[PDB]
């Protein structure tokens, strides 16, 4: 499945450590772990 990268702090987001949820599925107001940047600061990867 699509990995996602934080374009401020590089955190992964890789389906497979996350219940296999798809990037895009993920609550509208889901935020980086590391820099709390929204889902529209991420780029696939
Ligand atoms: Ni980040």
């Amino acid at each position: 499945m699509q990995k996602y990268v934080c374009n401020v702090c590089g955190y992964e987001y890789d389906p497979a450590e996350h219940d296999n949820v798809p990037f895009d599925q993920l609550p509208d107001d889901w935020c980086c772990p590391v820099c709390g940047v929204s889902k529209d600061q991420f780029s696939p990867a």
